[PDB]
């Protein structure tokens, strides 16, 4: 009937470190539909200001599609009600070596221009008492990515979230991404990409562990 | 003091073919600055509906950046004042074989979701009386690309525009593109790409010519 | 309050050609939850027959996960209530060249062993009166794929469905896939893959069009 | 007339470490044929709940094929009667440098969804008194792989089994795998892969050794 | 009404280190058009000295094109009026790990022959109190690149400029490039490329930090 | 004591077809040295106009280098005194199948901006009475490339030149190139390339021969 | 006690077609050892003319090594006593489709400069009454390759020899090679390669057969 | 009127280290033309000993071509009058990090068999007081390469020459090459290549510097 234990813990953990995405507390419990109608209205206006003919079949539904996309899709991560269900199992295997999930599909939106960020994450962790379900790592990366973002902040949030859930600081996150506000606009750099890393526990502390992780990052197909 | 001879011709040709992007005639000669301020206003409202903290340094200038992007950047192609300066030379070389410009960078926006379209175009033409300046082919592709688009329409527009400018129907246009409204959202298909082609003159009529062009399309790096 | 016009038409079209997947009409309007509890019960038994310790945290929820996966996920295409919302726009562009969507992600299950089929589809069509929304092609391929399948049948169903929706026989479908019941079991062939094609209208009729499509099939990344 | 010396030793070692796959002791010495018939029965029921027409030629033998697959194929590793015949030779060569077998085909099933796990293992060991037959390394990996698994556990099992058989703790195991329960369903991440490692003896203790092994891991074709 | 605080600061810092490109102070505030007409005249003479027929439509506008290129394009970085607008945000994320922007498109001209330098830059920095906008790193690299250059000096300039702007010495710059004065002329080495690096702060001091950066350098596509 | 028979014939043939690069007849038999001194002076002026400090060691010799480059280097192809020594052998082998030389290095300069053109040529011909020395094909391509060029013209010149020298119209020339005036400036398209072809004799006439050649063109490494 | 039946027939066929490599009949039956001593002496003189210190251990044996190489190695194909032993089997399989041996290692020496030619041959034939041993095709290519060659001639020679041996004109030979007299000297083109083909029977006559062969040529690894 | 200051110093340095290629001092100041005529004669004899028909147009000029090649081409590095003109600039940039020129085209001849050596050199140095012109590094590599060589010696020679010229011991040279006397003859190993390195100053002394260099060696295209 509310946020899960994990959603709450992770959110609290992020607020405490001052890492939460700039979001304002629920000012009014207004149904999403009203938000979507409102947003669509604004988009109708913007399109009119761009002199686009909204009468055309190809543009007619765009304001509603954009509203739905903002509220229901690309920024779904802002609502913790969409936080992934987390499942863990006892580390009976007694695994004390890192588990790495590489090339995680990452789709995000840069907050400076509200434009596509296309990337891939690599997450590693040394299991302590529990082993997390592999897909949950993918879902967590994707939860934070479905928000207007700053890559540097995104990498931190995923790290903190995982540390919190796994009960260990021994987590490492790395994200490699192409920002379309850099690529298809402005400086229009067709080839560059940005890499950001957030190292936890031994990944930070131990150069041995650190470089094992870093060496593993970016392995072509 | 107005649109170039070329911009006027191309625009006319497109209107004649019913190919123009759904744009409404200049209802009011209002300076771009007011449109940008009004659009920025709407974006501000939208971000507030999304509960984003516009007081944050990273989000504070977003509404302005987006308004500037829509009006001055990604949709610059909607304004024929931005049409490329066309330069040609006499076909003294008597070239009667196609000239092909492959892998032309193409950055566009889909009009259904106002999301990134990342593509590459391949354009070929058989010189009649004139040889067009190479970069002009790239600029024309980019001119029509910088608009809310439907890839199928975009391909048509580039073909007509080039036929008009080159004074020959023997032009062929092929665009291969990734639609982020397909890739990073909805069906979320991380691998697909869409190919559209517009064949004219001999490229449509002559199977020999047609397949020479088609075979040439898509040559890895 | 029922199936959409398109879902109905497509289903009727498939039944008429005898191409429907072997599915029995709704014998009882029993809620999915009962089906899932029933299926989970069966899976509990099977696991017990395999002497697996369902008391272990890692196996405890498997019967429920499998039930959910069968009913709600991997065979969701069996229920036309899950048929994609189809959107089309007038072919005002007057496009009379084929539109190809290549490398469509295809995830299916072979009906002989209920094992993973991992593939990619390539769909082409010559627009007649309408142009279909690009993602709808991806969603249609995926609707039929989320069913116990025989690749040869799958390719036919997608073809017929598209022809029906697009109002044209000029459609071509090609699927390239790896069957894990061939790869990870039995003959254990680690390298082979199967290609199946269903050519419609001109794709069948015209060798010119046919080979243009076939030549386009399979383009590495 | 029973399990080999090796199968017995390895099984004991695994039980000792609490590493055995959740399997219950032989409650009844019932012939595989009855289990297969009962499992096939349950699959029949499931397919009927999914409304599949079992009268169809393609679906008619499915319940039998699945029962045979579970009992005799994909889970064959659960029965130590299937343990590989181990052959070793005297380390007369006095090899005191690691021997590495890379890219070992690995086909497994995740126990959470009973779906395909497609992977590759890399195994290294420093010969003490004996040199193991190369193919035995592959067969052992495949022995534990043919079971409902948790990749983290699987890696542990292979390490212990090999240490036991080789009489040395100096063994290292690394598995890279694609989980179809992640890729073709749920989060549906088409690009990620999971890497797990189990380091023993010098591979754990000696950083020089450890990194020699880690550097060697993942060498494209 | 003059240079930005940033442009001034960067220019001062470069002059202080004796790193500025050999440029003479504004001897006369003469309008660029005069320079372009003067340069165009010199180019006209040169072409005449080469016996090129400036009457030809293809050559006629060359003197004016080269003039425009030197003054307005390829050497635009010589004028700090063209320095990029820098944006930074508070490092609230508390990022204390390097941020790397790789494969930055770099287009320069060698000062020895005024011929094309085609290259790519990799820049990394450890955020201190502020996080710079990603595109700014790209624009800065390009600002200094659009000048007659010596690759060794160019790397130094970008390093110092970034250190100045970021307020940290923890910055690293690496550039890999092809010099057409080497490739398409003289020794005509079609295969060589040159790599230069400029390490600051921890990138120079800490071998751990240094090699992390160096390892990251050059990652194919 | 003058131009070779071949140099004369080729030059004549090109003038006849109106294919010669826009060059004016020797107005004065002035030694290259004074042309170099004058060009150097104009360059010194240009650099001064750009405010470059010619006192610097790195810039001091630039004017001389650029003068030496224009006169003695990059445009050496304008002087038929540099035409390659042609050697042929009797086609005693009776070869009546095309001989193709692919991936011929081609370094040229666009005449619109006097910038680098980096490309590769593919030449094929059907030997009639004589077989040409293989390197001569490379030298001829390079002869015409070392000139201010228009790619479309360059291809034409190599075709006529070779036909003349081989005494057969059965020659085909294809050039693929990157124009730095398009890549590193203006539209700044980092990915495009231009392909031009000049087909003679059977390569023009016979579609069989034509497509054998065209298929052959562009074979990666 | 002399040349094999095949060596004789092949040599005869080549002489008839005027395809033999310029070799003079055995003027004197002088033992190879004397030729080597004479050749060695000439090389000793040459090296002295080059002022090389033959006293040095690294140069002392060179004259002998070069003599041995010319006589016994690189030009062994000049002596038909080195012709490969040919083995054929009855075409009981009734194969009437081409058999293609691709990527045959080919090492030759150009006769213009006596410098390395590195290439690969592709041979196809339609079996008539016999099927030749696969390795014999490779040995034949190498027989003719081990001679001072002209690639165009070499291709002809292999074709004729094979037709003779196989008793069919339906043979096709293609050779792709890098000539070091072009690459490491003179024009010094580091990227070009030459392709020659010799098509017989149906490969020449039938465009269907001809293009099946040509399409097959050059398949990367 | 004699050898340059650099040619002298370099030659001296090599003699001091006993690294010069086995060359005898100018016994007689005889014009190259006579050497070529003498060498040509010896080659004529050799070819006659091989029974080659020098009357043939393809072989007639070979003796002259080989003479010209030995004297004027492939062994030009033996004469210091061909030493490259060296240009350096003041290290005003204060670069104290290595500058690396990778993939330098290297064409040599092995002295054991006077056969092609195809390789690539990688040179790095830490600038002390001067920065050398980039192309000079390539010209130096090629100066020493154009001699009858021993790869191990060649690598040493380039290292010493560069240290001499740059006035620093901090130079590193690495060469990767294919010897045709190994590949196309004798053992006929078609896949092997040899790698030699010469490390000076810090490249030898500092493992940090040494491994930064080694890691940089061999970067595919
Ligand atoms: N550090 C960081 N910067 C980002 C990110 N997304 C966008 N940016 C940058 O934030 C900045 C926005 O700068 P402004 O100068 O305010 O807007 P702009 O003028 O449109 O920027 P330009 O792209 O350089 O044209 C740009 O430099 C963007 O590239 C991100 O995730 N992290
Ligand atoms: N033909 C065509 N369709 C496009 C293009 N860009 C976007 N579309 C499609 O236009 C359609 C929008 O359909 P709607 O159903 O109206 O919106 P939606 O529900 O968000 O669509 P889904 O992406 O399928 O979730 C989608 O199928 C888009 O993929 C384009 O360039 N051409
Ligand atoms: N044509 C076709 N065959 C399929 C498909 N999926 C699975 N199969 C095959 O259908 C057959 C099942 O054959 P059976 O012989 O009944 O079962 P099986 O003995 O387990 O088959 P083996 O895999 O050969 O061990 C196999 O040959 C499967 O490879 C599909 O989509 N199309
Ligand atoms: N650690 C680990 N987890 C696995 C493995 N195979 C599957 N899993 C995960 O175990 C978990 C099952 O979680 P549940 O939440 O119980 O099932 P689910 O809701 O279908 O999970 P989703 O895939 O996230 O939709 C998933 O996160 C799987 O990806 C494995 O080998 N190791
Ligand atoms: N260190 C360095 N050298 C450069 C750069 N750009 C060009 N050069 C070199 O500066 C030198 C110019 O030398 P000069 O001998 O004065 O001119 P040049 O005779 O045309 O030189 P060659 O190219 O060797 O023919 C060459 O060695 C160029 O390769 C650069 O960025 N850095
Ligand atoms: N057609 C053909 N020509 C070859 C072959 N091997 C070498 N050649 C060429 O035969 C010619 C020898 O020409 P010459 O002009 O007599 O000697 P050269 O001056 O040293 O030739 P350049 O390499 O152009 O410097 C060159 O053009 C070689 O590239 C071959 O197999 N076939
Ligand atoms: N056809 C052809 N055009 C060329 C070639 N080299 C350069 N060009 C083009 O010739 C034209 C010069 O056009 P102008 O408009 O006169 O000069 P510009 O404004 O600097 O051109 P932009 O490059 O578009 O900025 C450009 O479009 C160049 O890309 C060539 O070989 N062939
Ligand atoms: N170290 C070194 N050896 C070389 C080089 N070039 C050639 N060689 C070798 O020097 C040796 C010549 O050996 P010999 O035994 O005198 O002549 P050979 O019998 O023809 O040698 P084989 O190639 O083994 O048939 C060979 O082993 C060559 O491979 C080089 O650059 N460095």
């Amino acid at each position: 009937p509310s946020l899960s234990k994990e959603a709450a813990l992770v959110h609290e953990a992020l607020v405490a470190r001052g890492l939460e995405t700039p979001l304002r507390p629920p000012v009014h419990e207004m149904d999403n539909e009203t938000r979507k109608s409102l947003i669509a209205g604004h988009m109708t206006e913007i399109m009119q200001l761009l002199n686009l003919d909204l009468a055309d079949d190809s543009l007619m539904e765009t304001p509603h599609r954009i509203a739905k996309m903002y509220v229901d899709e690309i920024f779904s991560g802002l609502d913790y009600a969409n936080f992934p269900k987390i499942t863990l199992i006892e580390n009976k295997m007694k695994v004390d070596e890192m588990v790495t999930v590489r090339d995680i599909t990452l789709t995000s939106t840069c907050e400076s221009h509200f434009v596509t960020i296309d990337g891939k994450a690599t997450v590693a962790y040394i299991p302590k008492d529990s082993v997390i379900g592999l897909s949950k790592i993918n879902r967590i990366v994707q939860f934070f990515a479905q928000r207007p973002q700053v890559q540097e902040r995104l990498t931190q949030q995923i790290l903190i979230a995982l540390q919190t859930l796994l009960g260990t600081n021994n987590v490492a996150v790395s994200i490699d991404a192409v920002h379309y506000c850099v690529k298809a606009r402005g400086i229009r750099d067709a080839t560059s990409a940005t890499t950001t890393t957030s190292l936890g526990g031994l990944f930070k502390s131990s150069q041995n562990t650190r470089h094992e992780f870093l060496r593993a990052v970016r392995h072509h197909n």
